[PDB]
C-alpha cells in the first residue's frame, strides 16, 4: 500500500514515479485523463469503487463513454475550466450512477506534473 493521502499538497510530484503497478497501491480511486478526457491511467482502488475493469478502460473518453454522469457543468466543465486555465485544483462530493448502484463519492481534480495530464482522485464518502 504506496503511503499518500487522498488530497495531500503535494500529490502530483508523489505520483509522477508511479508507474500502473504502484498507481495500483493507492487507497483511493486514481485516474490519469489527457486535456480531451482521454483515461490514460485508472487504478485498482477506481475499479473497486465503479466496477470498472482497469484495463479495459484506458484509452476510452471518460466523459463520453465511460461516465456520462459527469458530462455536467459540475464535473466535466470544472475539469475543461482547469484544463484551459493550466492549474486545475478542486474538490467536491458527486454521485456516480450510471449502470451502477449510486455511490456518493469525494473527487479532487488536480493537474498533473506531466504537463497534458490531469488527475481525477475518488475516495468513498
Ligand atoms: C457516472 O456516469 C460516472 C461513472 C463513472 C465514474 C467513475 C469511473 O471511474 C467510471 Cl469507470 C465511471
Amino acid at each position: 500500500m504506496e503511503h499518500v493521502a487522498f488530497g495531500s499538497e503535494d500529490i502530483e510530484n508523489t505520483l509522477a514515479k508511479m508507474d500502473d503497478g504502484q498507481l495500483d497501491g493507492l487507497a483511493f480511486g486514481a485516474i490519469q485523463l489527457d486535456g480531451d478526457g482521454n483515461i490514460l491511467q485508472y487504478n485498482a482502488a477506481e475499479g473497486d469503487i465503479t466496477g470498472r475493469d482497469p484495463k479495459q478502460v484506458i484509452g476510452k473518453n471518460f466523459f463520453k463513454d465511460v461516465a456520462p454522469c459527469t458530462d455536467s457543468p459540475e464535473f466535466y466543465g470544472k475539469f475543461k475550466e482547469g484544463v484551459a486555465s493550466g492549474n486545475l485544483n478542486t474538490m467536491f462530493e458527486y454521485t456516480f450512477d450510471y449502470q451502477m448502484t449510486p455511490t456518493k463519492v469525494k473527487v479532487h481534480m488536480k493537474k498533473a506534473l506531466s504537463g497534458d495530464s490531469y488527475w481525477v482522485f475518488v475516495k468513498r464518502v
